[PDB]
């Protein structure tokens, strides 16, 4: 009925380290009052909130997306460089605010370096031009004596930043995007921007805009499939019903396979090995405004654990993913002027990124399944999922081959599950189970009670065959020495 | 590293009986000289080759597609009805032959009733018109007093034929097709024909043309997905290399999943439950002419078993498939004036169709896998497949629940595989294993030696766990209880 | 048109009925003459052709020796009907219309 069998000697594939990526837009309090707050007793000399910095370092960010998001489609990056006092205040059409530009390219890169993350910059294709994108790329990556490479050095950074990931536009299909485009328009433009940016720096990875419109995806793949590296996909989900939210892990799964099959059908893209960048994802269904301070609960964190487990099993198709977003706006972390809250969405990352290997190993799961019809997202779009499992898992090993990590999600809303687990060739040892859990599906952390939803550890005895009782609505990682 | 576990108590899903379909086109010797031969000593008095009839009955054809294929795109069905001597001779543009029309709609339906197959008629969208299609449908299915229903009665059949499966054009994308169309033309034309045909007879199922171009398939689904029931896919494969041929079962599989995902991406089609009709498939790489008398060897028959096993597992997504074609043209059966040959592609159907259940059960297979790059089809297209299995299986049960069938393909070219099998809750019993293979991968049947490649049987005893050795390049069905 | 007993039964797609065609052009014009009304005939642009509409006009309005003018006389009406009003298609924009455009 329920069971897990793992063989740590059958390596299936590597797990892309970039599935755990994050994203910070210039949206409400994500930057200003989130990661960046000049003059706060909580900030360092650079203006970086130190408490946020510690929480961010704890989740080991592999790459960080910036500055948008709808914001970037009317952003002129030159506004955000040089002495801060001289940066112009602009009106951001996306969120309708005065942007002071006091956080710009140089601060973003300093932020990435401080937390160890690869920067991932989206370009402005809404009011931007090719020249402007090339100059941004030259400023960031130029080693020679071009005007913009020199300008980076003049502003205090001689060595190039080497930004590796470049987002060729943001949601250019949507009517809400400044300078939005038809499919043919965007597909030609993606090819043109990408090809000339790679003439300047051929090492960059280019992410082109995908969505759910299959004609759109195909035009982009047909026109730019010979130069792009990823087609992107955005996924937002959720409703007040518990199962309706978490089962959308398996909706996402079918979306990703769909987009993979589109790639398979376009010869240049398939032969090039174009993949998918899931570069925006989260629960998002309760708030619709200029700030998007979505109050995540445990149900939503179990969704997030489900996606990360799904991404470990599918990272060959989706090697890059970015939760939207890191702080406040749809935020994993929520800040106030005098502290922070770590939401269960943050806790999902805290669990998995800290207890997971670099390679996926053969993992077979038996589980009961259910079918569901629900609504998702802010507009309550109907959906259905067939045969979602009540239990799922992915086993991984460390690079050196020393540790095994068995990640397990129990989606059951009410019953704990006593699961029998077999691990091929495993001695009898003690192991540690790290468990993300809380009292009810709607539980939250607050400033008052910051650990209602948290990760517990417990010692257990394991062997080639053992059992473990997995709490309902929980995610666990069983960490074993080999 | 190899093994099979079956649970007969766990019914995954039904197996659509229409995966075992066939197809006869007016092409070379498929019809004239194949199923039908006026004046052969081997034909009955209707002109049906009796030896062919017997070979066809034995594979229990669930549905038969006719009359094309490229031929139907310049075929006017009324040229084929009424007293034979008054039927006009026409030049067929597809294959460049004088078509006498002595085999026409009434003869095809007699043929189907004889073999027990559902007819599946493709209509002419190349030189044909909506009115002409509606007339065909009226003649076949009309129960009332309309001119064409009465004409059916006049020509000797008062009861409607009730043709259930209608093919809305054939390969309309291909420049080779008479009156070929753009994606947008064909998508609108498919919606127009289907909807009006369904106003006359709303119980019919409509197959629309699909292919490898995802834009084409998407236009068809967006425009006609509220009315069609399938979108079709044609798949031809093979090279001289054994692994290059049989691995393309798993290329087919990825192809089907793709079309399936395209359907999922168009709300009307997805919501309606539009499925795939694999209504032309076979090995086809050696010949390119207007006869297509491809000389199937056992390699090719292993591909065919591989497909049939794949369809058992995927018939929810592909409920309808038609081998192209039944006789001579790409033929599972090859006829000569004084007999017939049953190629190993025929034998694949002879095996599976006579040893298979209506319901698929839980079947888990452990197998080593291989990667391959090769060529396929007449123009030697390159392809690749990743992780094709050396061993595959599908277990099915009879509708009553009395009988279990475990179909197993061993694709391994050199080595027998000794496979442990578990079947949940099964007693000790005797069972029979039916096995299709031959002396080498290039083995053929001939007039002189008609059984080089044939199905042999062996009694074995079986239990909750047992073992069996599957010969290389073989397909076997373990029939239990 | 022609002897009623020889007129084909058709399935009308619009309203899904067997049309016997026992009321046709000659009966229609006779009914118009009876009530003193000008006939106004709509043509078929869905499954119809230019040739077909020209033949209907010839049959109704032809003064000469063309096939369809002679055919009108053969069925009983030597004098042309002179239909003045012709409807060039019907609701060809609507997706409910056969052969909409
Ligand atoms: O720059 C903006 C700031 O002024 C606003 O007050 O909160 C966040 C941003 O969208
Ligand atoms: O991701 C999209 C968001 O950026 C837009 O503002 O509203 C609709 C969402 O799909
Ligand atoms: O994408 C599809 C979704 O929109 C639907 O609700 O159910 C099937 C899915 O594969
Ligand atoms: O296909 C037929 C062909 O084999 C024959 O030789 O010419 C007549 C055709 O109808
Ligand atoms: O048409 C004839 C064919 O039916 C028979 O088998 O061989 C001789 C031919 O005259
Ligand atoms: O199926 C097609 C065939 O009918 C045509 O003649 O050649 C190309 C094939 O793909
Ligand atoms: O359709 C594709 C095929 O053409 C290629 O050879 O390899 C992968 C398949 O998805």
């Amino acid at each position: 009925s329920y069971g897990i069998v793992v063989d740590p000697k059958e390596v299936v594939k590597p797990i892309s380290r970039h599935i755990y990526g994050h994203f910070t837009e210039h949206l409400g309090r994500c930057i200003y009052g989130g990661i960046y707050e000049e003059g706060s007793p909580l900030s360092d000399e650079r203006g970086f909130r130190k408490d946020v910095l510690e929480a961010v370092k704890r989740i080991k960010v592999p790459n960080l997306r910036w500055p948008g998001g709808n914001f970037v489609s009317n952003y002129h990056w030159e506004d955000g460089i040089g002495p801060k006092d001289q940066r112009p205040v602009r009106f951001d059409l996306a969120w309708q605010q005065e942007e002071t530009n006091r956080f710009g390219t140089d601060e973003f890169i300093e932020y990435c370096r401080e937390i160890g993350a690869e920067p991932y910059i989206s370009i402005n294709m809404g009011t931007g031009t090719l020249d402007e994108a090339l100059h941004w790329l030259e400023y960031c990556n130029g080693k020679g004596n071009t005007y913009y490479a020199q300008l980076r050095r003049k502003y205090g950074h001689p060595e190039p930043y080497n930004v590796k990931f470049w987002g060729i536009g943001n949601e250019m299909y949507g009517e809400w995007q400044v300078g939005h485009m038809t499919a043919d328009e965007y597909a030609r433009a993606a090819k043109e921007y990408t090809k000339w940016m790679k003439v300047f720096d051929p090492t960059i990875k280019a992410i082109a805009v995908g969505c759910d419109d299959p004609i759109w995806n195909l035009r982009v793949l047909q026109e730019a499939g010979d130069v792009i590296d990823f087609i992107s996909y955005h996924f937002y989900t959720g409703s007040d019903d518990y199962y309706e939210t978490v089962s959308t892990v398996y909706l996402l799964k079918e979306r990703l396979i769909g987009v993979k099959k589109l790639i398979d059908m376009v010869d240049t893209a398939r032969k090039r090995g174009v993949k998918i960048a899931l570069d925006e994802w989260n629960v998002w269904y309760r708030v619709s405004d200029n700030k998007l301070e979505e109050p995540y609960d445990l149900k939503d964190g179990i969704f997030a654990c489900g996606v990360l487990v799904l991404l470990q099993k599918m990272s060959d198709i989706v090697p890059l993913a970015n939760l939207a977003q890191l702080v406040n706006a749809l935020g994993a972390i929520h800040t106030e002027k005098d502290g922070l809250i770590l939401t269960p969405v943050y806790k999902a990352f805290e669990l998995i990124v800290n207890h997971s290997g670099e390679k996926l190993v053969k993992t077979h799961v038996e589980s009961e399944t259910y079918n569901i019809e629900g609504v998702m997202f802010i507009n309550k779009m109907p959906f259905s999922v067939e045969n979602a499992p009540f239990l799922d898992a992915a086993a991984s090993i460390s690079e050196d081959g020393k540790k095994l990590f068995i990640a397990v999600v129990n989606y059951r809303k009410e019953d704990a599950l006593k699961v029998p687990i077999r691990v091929e060739g495993l001695g009898q040892k003690k192991a540690t189970v790290y468990t993300l859990t809380g009292p009810d599906v709607n539980a939250r952390n607050t400033m008052e009670n910051p650990n209602v939803v948290d990760i517990t550890s417990e010692t257990i005895t394991v062997d080639t065959e053992f059992e473990h009782t997995f709490k309902p609505f929980s995610c666990s990682v069983i960490e074993v020495e080999l």
